[PDB]
This record gives C-alpha cells, sequence and structure tokens, in this order.
C-alpha cells in the first residue's frame, strides 16, 4: 500500500516530505559490492512508487551522493527531479574531521549539487552539531540561510544526538539570531524517538511552537540497530549495561513469544512520532505532516516491512500493541531514556 | 539629522519580513474619511523623512481611497534617493468599499497586479486579505491559498490577513498552520487593530499564542489611537464604538485636559508603544530592546506628527516610565467597565 | 549462510549427487522477468548455484521457463560452465489438460528442451504427471527415455506425479515385468506427500528404494502449493474445503498463540524427515541421505536464505523443541492428516 | 539332437547386464587344473554351439591360467559368424596366484588392458574384482572405485566382485550402496560360488537382501556342483567322505548319478524359485545367472537338458530326491570351509 503521493506537492513546502524517507546512507560501496542487491536505481524507483519520494544522504556517507546521483540520472524519464525530495548534509567530513567554515559549506553544498545532478536541494542539514563549538554552528547556519535565499536550497537545518543542544540552537536562531538566521526549517534528531528513548516526543511541542520549527525528522528508530535481536549492533556507543539490558529483553521476547524486538519497536516509533504528536481520534489515524522518520531501505523486503508497520499502526486497533509496549518499557525499566555521550556537549 | 535613525535605512540581507521596522507609515490617513484634498497631504514629505529615520516601510490598501495611487506617485518622485529596494511596501486586497467584499482568487490576483501598477514596482513585500471578519471563513482560506501562490512565484515576499476580532484572527491563523498546512501553511504576518491600545489590550495577551501556536512570523498593531477615538481632540469620523465608550473616552479626554494639562493621545501612544514593541519579550532595564516580531502601523498626516512619533518612541525606549505607569493606570481606571470593550464587526 | 554442499558436479558422475535442495524453475517465468523487485534470472541462478544449489528443475509445461532459464544459463557460461550444474526437465504435459506421451513426441520434446537450454545433454528427464494417461502409455514413453539415456542425450530418466501408490506400481513394474525393456527408473518426483500434512511418501521411502530399485527420490511442494502457510496463500488448490479450512484454522492458531508462521516449522519438518531421517542418524550434525532431494522455488534471495537457514537448523540444532511442535501441528490437523485429493485418471 | 535356443542369440537393446543369459560358459575349465593340456578342450566347438542355443556369454579370469588367451583365440576364430556385438564377455582382476593378489588401482587397470588384448576387443561387459575375501576390505573398496571409473570411461559396461564367503559379499555390496554411494554406488553384479547348491544354500536366503538392500542388478551363482565334489578341494576330509557315502548309495540303491539332481536343484532353486512360481513352464528370473563348467559339447547338451527338465517336468519326484539327499547329507549340509581373511 502506497503511503502517500508520488510527486512533490504544490505549493512547495518542506512540510510535505513524506512520512518515511529513504535513509540513503545504506547505498554505499558495500551495497554495490553485494551480488544479492538490486541496482540502486531500482530500489530507489520502487520506493518512490510507494510514496517514499525522498532520500536523505550526506558527504559523510561516502559514495552515497555519487551513487544516488548516478542512479537518479537514469530514472529521469519516469522520475524527473520535480517528483521527489533530496536531503543532504554538510559539516562532518570523516568520523573525526569537522569543518563548519562558511567557504566549505558553500563548496560542499556545491559539490553535492553536481553529484546529485540537480541545480537545487530541498533540504541541507549541518551535520552532527554537538562536535563543534556552538558559535561555529550559527555561522554555518548563516551560510545555509544565504544559500536558501539564493534558491540553491529550499530549506535548511541541522542534526545531532543530544536533544537539548538541538533545542538551544534552534531556540536562539528564532530569537537572538532572528535577523541573521531566523527559525530553521527542520531539525534531524536520532535515537531519541524510540522505545528505549522518548526524549524527542516530550520536546516536540517545544520544538514546533517555541523554536518555530516547521518540520522535525526522527532518525535511528532502532537506535543504530540496537533494538533488534541477535546483536545486530557491533560497536554501538551505548554502555555495556544498556546493550545488555536490550539484549536481555530481545531474547526474552524471542524465547517466550517468538517476537522479534524490531517490529514492536518500529511500530512504537512510527505510532508515537508520525501520528500521536497530534490529537488522534480512532484508526485510521491522521499523519502529522510536521513529522517524518528516516529509515534505511536496502531491499524490497525491508521496504514492504516498513510499509506494513506504517499501515498496521495507521489502520489497526493496536490495543494489543499498547500492552506489548508497556511491558518492553517496563522490562527495560532502569535504562529507559538512558543516553550516551556524543561530542563536546556533556 | 534632528533625531538619529531608529534602525537601518535599508532592507537587511538576508531578506526577512520580520525586519519590517518597529514603526510603519500608515496609508489610511489619505482616505476619503480623515481629510479632503488628500492630494495636499504632505505624504511625499513624511515619506522622505520617515525613510531617512529608519521607518522605511509603508502600508496601504485599495480600500483607503486614493492612497495607493498617491503613494505610488510620491514613491516614484523620490526614486534616485530612495530606490525601491531600500524600503518595504505592504498593501491589502479583498475589500472594495464597506459592504462589497471580493475574495475570489481571480479578484485577488487582479487586485495585487493593480497594486503593483499604482506603486511602480514588480513585487510587494507583504499583502493581506483585508478585514477577514466580513467574509465567510471558507472564502478567507481560499483567498490565502492564492496569496500563497503569489508568494511562491515571487510576486509577493510574504502574505497574511487583517481584521478587528482577534479571536477570529487566531482561529484562522491556527487553521492555516494545522488543518491547511499543505496548501497554505503558517501565515507570515497579521494586522490587528484597536486591540493594542489603552482602551483595549486584548491583543497583548494573545501575543504568545499567535507567535508560538500559530507560527506567525510578525504581528502588526494598528490604530493605537483607535481610529482617533483615543484623541483628546474631540468626536471622530465613522467610528463604530458605542455612544457610551465614545462618551466615556472623551470624558477622560476632557478630564485629562483639566487636571494635569495633558492630552490623552500622548500617554496612549506611549502605552501602546511600550506594551507591544518591547514588553512582548523580557526586558532587563533601559535601554529597552525592540521585539523585532512586532510593528505598529502609525496614522501620521503631517511631518509634525511623524517627528512626534519618533519622540514618544525614544522616550519609551530610554526613559524610566515608572511615572508613566501611574498615569496609565489612572486612565484605565477611569475607563473601567469600558476597558477592553469591543464593538461588532463584520459577520463574526 | 554458507553452501549446503559442493559447487561442482562430482566425479565419477551419479544422479544421486543432485544437491539436497534443487531450484524449482517453474516460478522463473514471465511474471518473474517483468517484476521490478525481482533480480535477473541469471543472477538468482548464479547466487543459488554458489550456495550449493547447483541444480535446476523445469518443464515445457512451465511456460517460458525453459526458454528463460536457457538464456540465463548461456549468460553465466564463463563463471558457471554447463558441467558445473544439473539440469532436470520433463515431458508429456503440454497444457493443463493436453497430454501427449507418444514416443515420437517424447523425443521431439526432449530435443526441444536441449535446444532451449543451450546444452547437448540433460541430467534428468521425467515423464510429467503420469496419473493423467493410461498406464500402458507411461511405459511406452519410458522406453523412449531409456533409449535417449542409451544414446547419451540424457544421464537419467524417470517420472513424476501425485498418487504415490501409482508411482510405486509403475516403478515396480519397470524393475520387474519390463526389466529387459525399461529396468529400474533412476528417479521419481513425488509432491504433496512429503510434508507435515501428508507423510505417505516418507512411509514408502524404503519400498521405492529397495523394492523398486530407484536410486534417487525427489520431494516437491513441501508446503503443498503454499497451503502450509498462514497467508491463505494457495492459488486454486485442489484440496477439499474441510482440509483447506482445517489447515488455515491451524495456521491462525499458531499465529495468534505463539506468533509462529506455519511454513517455518512445516519446511523444517519436511527437510528433517526427508533429507536426513530417511537413514539412521546420531546427534547433530545430521548426515544428508544422498538418495533424497527437495525441489523448492527460490525466486528471491530472501527465499533462498530462508531455505538455507531452515536447512542449517534441522542439520545442526537440537530440534527437541521442534519435535514437540511438529507433534502439536499434526494432532491439531486431526483426521485431515494424510488426506489426499483426486488427480488425473487414477483411483 | 537339437532343442531350441534357451534365449536370445544377440545382445538385447537397450543394453543391460541383467540380460546376461541364464547359463554362462565358465572358462575356469581351461585352467591348469581341470584337465591337463588346455589346448585339448574344444573351446571353439563349445562356444559355437553355446552361442547358437542362446548361451551368448563367457566368464574367465587371468587367474584361470590360459583361459583368457585361448578364449580370445577361439573368439577371433568365429568373428565371422559371431562378431563381438552378439555375445557377452565377463572377466576378473586382482588375483594373480593362489597367494598373490594385487588390488592396487594401477594393476587393476593393467589387468583389464591385458584382458582386452587377449580377448581381442575394445570393451568388456563385466569385470569382477576376484575373490575379495583374501584382501583387506579397504583395498577392495579402492579397487571398485577404479572399476567404477573404467565403467564411466566405457572400457567396461558393468562392474562387481566375487568370492566365497557370502556374508562378506553382502557386507561389501551393502557398503557400496550406502557409505560409499558417492564414488562407488551400487555394484552391477556379484558372483558367488558353492553356496547355491544341494550341499549349501546360503546364497538362496540372501537373494532378496542382495537385490533389495544392496540394489545389485544381477547375481551369478558359480560352481553348482561345488568344484566337482558332488559327482585341491578346500572341503574338510569329513565333508568329501560324507558326499561319497551319499553318492555311493545313489549310484547303487537307485543307480542315479548325484551330479544330475544336484545340477537340477541348483538350477531350479536359483534361476526359477528366486521369484514366486507356479505351474510349469517356469519363468527365469533375469536377475540371476549360473556360470557353468562345461568341458565337452556333450556336457553342454546335458546341462541344457537339465535346464529344460527343471523348466517343465513336474519335479514332485525331483523334490523328493532333493530333500532325501539333504537328509542323507546330514550335519554337513550348509557346511563351509575357510577362505582367505574372512572370519
Amino acid at each position: 500500500p502506497p503511503i502517500g503521493p508520488t510527486r512533490v506537492l504544490q505549493p512547495y513546502s518542506i512540510v510535505n516530505l513524506p512520512p518515511l524517507i529513504i535513509g540513503g546512507a545504506v547505498l554505499n560501496d558495500i551495497y554495490t559490492e553485494d551480488p544479492t542487491k538490486l541496482p540502486i536505481q531500482d530500489i530507489l524507483s520502487i520506493a518512490f512508487s510507494k510514496g517514499l519520494n525522498a532520500i536523505d544522504t550526506s558527504p559523510y556517507y561516502g559514495r552515497s551522493e555519487e551513487l544516488i546521483g548516478k542512479a537518479l540520472k537514469a530514472i529521469t524519464a519516469e522520475w524527473p527531479r520535480e517528483r521527489y525530495y533530496i536531503c543532504t548534509k554538510a559539516g562532518r567530513i570523516t568520523d573525526t574531521k569537522f569543518d563548519y567554515s562558511r567557504e566549505h559549506v558553500r563548496e560542499s553544498v556545491k559539490n553535492s549539487l553536481r553529484l546529485l545532478n540537480t541545480d537545487y536541494l530541498d533540504l541541507v542539514y549541518m551535520h552532527d552539531v554537538e562536535f563543534v563549538e556552538t558559535p561555529e554552528v550559527y555561522d554555518a547556519l548563516r551560510e545555509l540561510r544565504l544559500m536558501k535565499e539564493e534558491g540553491l536550497i529550499k530549506a535548511f537545518g541541522f542534526s545531532g544526538y543530544p536533544v537539548k543542544l538541538l533545542y538551544e540552537i534552534a531556540y536562539k536562531c528564532a530569537h537572538d539570531y532572528v535577523e541573521d538566521i531566523g527559525r530553521v526549517d527542520a531539525i534531524l534528531s536520532y535515537s531519541h524517538g524510540c522505545i528505549q528513548n522518548t526524549a524527542l516526543f516530550e520536546l516536540y511541542d517545544d520544538f514546533i511552537n517555541k523554536c518555530g520549527i516547521k518540520k522535525i525528522l526522527n532518525g535511528s528508530i532502532l537506535s543504530m540497530s540496537l533494538l533488534r535481536s541477535g546483536k545486530t549492533h557491533a560497536f554501538h556507543p551505548a554502555s555495556v549495561e544498556l546493550k545488555a539490558k536490550v539484549d536481555e529483553v530481545a531474547q526474552d521476547l524471542k524465547k517466550t513469544s517468538n517476537i522479534e524486538l524490531a517490529e514492536p519497536a518500529t511500530r512504537f516509533a512510527m505510532k508515537r512520532w508520525l501520528f500521536q504528536t497530534q490529537p488522534q481520534k480512532d484508526p485510521p489515524l491522521k499523519w502529522n505532516q510536521r513529522t517524518s522518520i528516516v529509515l534505511g531501505v536496502s531491499t524490497v523486503e525491508e521496504l514492504n516491512s516498513a510499509l506494513k508497520s506504517y499501515a498496521d499502526v495507521k489502520e489497526k486497533d493496536g490495543a494489543e500493541d499498547e500492552k506489548l509496549f508497556e511491558e518492553i518499557i517496563k522490562k527495560l525499566g532502569s535504562h529507559f531514556n538512558e543516553t550516551w555521550p556524543s561530542g563536546l556537549y556533556s
């Protein structure tokens, strides 16, 4: 079942990014090296046809931009540029390297425009803002704001892990820096909108109303594959005890119930974020268009599975779901809402 | 020279409608009410100084008589000194007279292209749907959809609407930001009037919900003297206020003109200026800091009134004002049951 | 998951080295080449081959299957030369109701198969669904396959179909009354009789091998044409309404009660009882009985991997909990366990 | 003087070693034992008539002394009337003397090459590993892997092994079909001897298991008179003495020659009764053959006459004589002797 329109709604608004956005990080070189995978142009074209007509990439994702850029040019006939959204980032070059100077932001965004084979991007985030001093974050945002007025980008924002730093940066943009920056169009938060950490859900009204944000994106709804049986996570930043409590709950759900943690943890992030951030009545729930979730889709399996949990959450009673949700959050008990360190911010 | 500029004498880059100056020249002084021979209103003089003093914004509407026509000429007459990129132009659409309202998307786009013609420019900074309480709300949303279009093409930089009942303004603004987020979205600005003065403060209390809940970028407060009702002067022209409130106000006018030799228009102006442009955000101590999300559209008809306005503004931003609060309260007590009294308007 | 077995054709040659899992080629048809989620045929064949599934089963009855697989095989000649894998196909069924077991047509059909599959020899040819023709015609068609085997056009011959007792009659007759002219068939393909809903094949295994002298037996439709599945996924299945209902009642029971998909324990039950428990075993790792194989479709890597996973589990995990579960499914099935449906002309 | 052929006088198509005829000419007679001067034996005359009566098969071994060469000379002599295609040739490998065996993979290949040379042909229908009980069982399986390849190569059409202890033969064949199904597979035929005869019937009670459990296609029964004891024998002295006592009274109390019931019993019980039977005429089970020892053309016609009596003549009075002979045979019935390394 298609989640939404397969075209960019007019009049244009970055609020119209679809409820599910392709996590374009997955389309890297390990992808083009796996004999099992479809050509990127095919996974992109199927996803688009189901209402996932938007991708999130970054220069930090290696050959993603070029690959996605490569694949985009081939589907021009069925999928011209005006049919989809393109989201990209600047500022994180490597796992350790950061340059937020204004010249680079223009360049990196310029480099992205050539690879993605477009003369405009829908959304550019400054990537992972907790890794730099905060005055450098504002000046970078001043650059993106000028790019937006130039018509090179339609919207600008930033991302990062610690959700209160995000609030402080967004707040100041809309207040103390309202001349130079103004409200940012969108923020991307991750691993704070999931069954083990809901701190994004509690801050949603403060982001929309007090920071004037137009659109909030929730990433890592499985917390970098932590909310998943079988230790799908290798070098997760979470503490050992968090990683072991999640492990515990996952096997205890595969053993007594044959339940894979990822499906109730997916439906929970889907339901609380995309629908319940606004008053609901009874199924069928109404999507809150100020929200989207970014998730990888590297197979048609992964895609129809996301499509099914979205449809399940949107259209089914889910009283049983709520009872399952309480138990998981209960079982995690102590480590619910536990965070880890990221960057220079405590 | 005289007074120093209250702000920049240019449109800040990057462009943002919130950079509309704290005070805006209001074009309704040129109407068929408020004078005859408005061709003899010194608009090209007020315009020349006000721009130099950082009031580089004008606000008008085709409803205000020959206003648009006469601003456009005065604007042309000053081009080499004040090129169009140096100031902001706000106009409106949808009201022809006082009983004939046309909110069709066809009339709106014709109205705007005609505004463009009379004001010698290819683009307008901000356009409102005019006095939304007279039209059925479904029409109001349909008219904002066309302004939303005009903004996306680049014919206008910003869009919004105006009207007397503030609670109806909130309902519409809210609907644009939630139910009609796809095809309308948050409006950039609203113009409220006779709700931000010494006789009616209801607008100040709604400030945070307008900005926060409805996502408005900029709120504009007009008729801070309530279409000259708050003038000590005397009785007033086509004013819908009841006899009582008229009779109460001008009683406080002819009171204030016996007891401390003071004209009601002075403290009323200072009152609106302070409560709206500054105290809508936290304020330590003077110098007070302007909340750039606010503006006042001023009824100025002679250069003397313009400089007087620059006066009351500097005094509110720098003075102590503890003595001003005293007189504010006495005015409001003398209003009493007539404080916050409204009159009907439109269909709402 | 790494390969089920060798990725070559063992020497000396023997039809009993057909791998434990064999690609069912029916689904490699039009509705495949058109599907955008589907890989190209040449790849899914290459991927399955490299995991030890280096055998394809197909049939002129399967539409364009033979042509499409035949092209796909030409494409991967460099990494997968003809000698690296097995080709099995069939003959004698042309449409869903038109059969032709005539010796002349049997030879036409096989020579067509070789053309379509870009090879000069086929590993195995069956006569398709023997129950639809008068038995005498079966043996005359088998004589022709025995001749094509003699002539080296095929490495092995046999027949396929649904009533397992008729399959036994036929194979026994070839090894006895017609020993001079036919002799033991190499192989038979049985289907819907080697699954959790019908084990009749499992019980006749030793008679087929010992009394009839068959060297290799194939079990297909281990989910009974997607009947052993929660999805009510069967197309136009011939099973009675009572059995269909009883199967789906169980399918929804296992979903509600234990969040179990019937097809997983059903697939594990088929693979363990057939590929392993047809010969003595000890504790895991279980030893595959090379006289057996299963024909399963694998049109996606997900299906391939799922298949590979169920094989690895049955082969190396304890399966004590499996056995308790298998018994629950079987008693839940009740009187519908081992129920058949009519097919062809046979009693 | 004639009697019809006992069966086809060509090689049936499709080819199958199950079509080895019910009686096969045993070339062990051309041995250095069993007659002095092998050149005397009228092998050309014996073969000429045998092929015409449908005994279109001969069995030999390098171990049989000059058997192969003289059989090879004789067959080249009749290649006009009998070309290679109309008859079957079987032979053996691995046994060189009464004590020397070479089951080495490379010798097995040399012996077959020599066999093909002597017998003047490019292929052989069947090759046996000879008398397996004398070599360590691992060596047997390796030699059969060689024969399995020579079969794939087309040098031979079928392969098996031979020997005395029948339960060892079951042991090897069962393993070839199960443990070693990948590089050997089921063997085509085995040849047993001295266990399918009036003094020993062990072969008859294993027939079903050889065919059904080992998947063997064809089983041959040799020395139905058990190396002419019933007419350097490894038989115990007591065993031969007891057979004489049974032969003496037979040659006196009824004036019957023990070899003639012993021969008909071996034919009936093996070529016919190994499948269900009823009223004559009897139906030869094609999974069986007997390898005869015939040294004159008379002997050949006598055996062919025995075949027809068992196949037709009632034989109620055959059964009575059979079961009296096993009665008279006493405790020695089913007795065996030692052979090689087995047990």
